[PDB]
């Protein structure tokens, strides 16, 4: 299966071993990016833009995060173009004009590196790429990625509970709720 229109479930039934079975069965490939962000925010979300700055995962992706849902998402980098991990940013709105981007980072090579990730509010203005994060040190903090959890604030109110673990696959398990 593939074009499948409905491979979503609850922001409560998902859990961390079946996200591992997530990224087990998506091919025999060497690396393996698989994230489940169980948003309990109470907000609905419109994909806004979303770009990758070195792997990519698909050129389009759903478009809607209610409240008491996990946001499923996997990558397997670029593999057109040179050696490059898994890098890039994603980008919902929240209403109005708000969006919440969340960074992702992972070098194609095992050594010191170690996986990225980054949540935080942008107003609606101007499309967020390269030249938004980069050159200006307002916008360029991503958390490296370990395997374990912590709880923390992403920036407009809420906070995160969750982590992301490394070991060359990695998983984002970040449960967004109330601070």
């Amino acid at each position: 299966s593939a074009d499948v229109a409905g491979a979503v479930i609850d922001g409560a039934s998902l859990s961390f071993d079946i996200l591992k079975t997530v990224l087990e069965a998506l091919g025999n490939v060497k690396r393996k990016i698989a994230v489940g962000v169980d948003n309990e925010s109470g907000k609905t979300w419109t994909a806004l833009n979303t770009y990758f700055r070195s792997g990519t995962s698909d050129i389009v992706l759903p478009h809607k995060v209610p409240h008491g849902k996990a946001l499923l998402y996997n990558g397997q980098k670029d593999r057109g173009p040179v050696a490059t991990g898994a890098v890039g940013v994603l980008a919902y709105l929240m209403s109005d004009g708000n969006t919440l981007a969340v960074l992702f980072s992972v070098p194609y090579d095992y050594n010191w590196y170690s996986n990225w990730w980054n949540v935080r509010i942008y107003k609606g203005k101007r499309r967020a790429d390269q030249r938004m994060y980069e050159e200006l040190y307002y916008n360029l903090s991503p958390f490296r990625g370990d395997n374990g959890w912590h709880t923390r604030n992403l920036g407009y109110g809420l906070k995160s509970r969750g982590f992301m673990n490394s070991s060359g696959h990695a998983i984002l398990e970040i449960h967004v709720t109330k601070a």
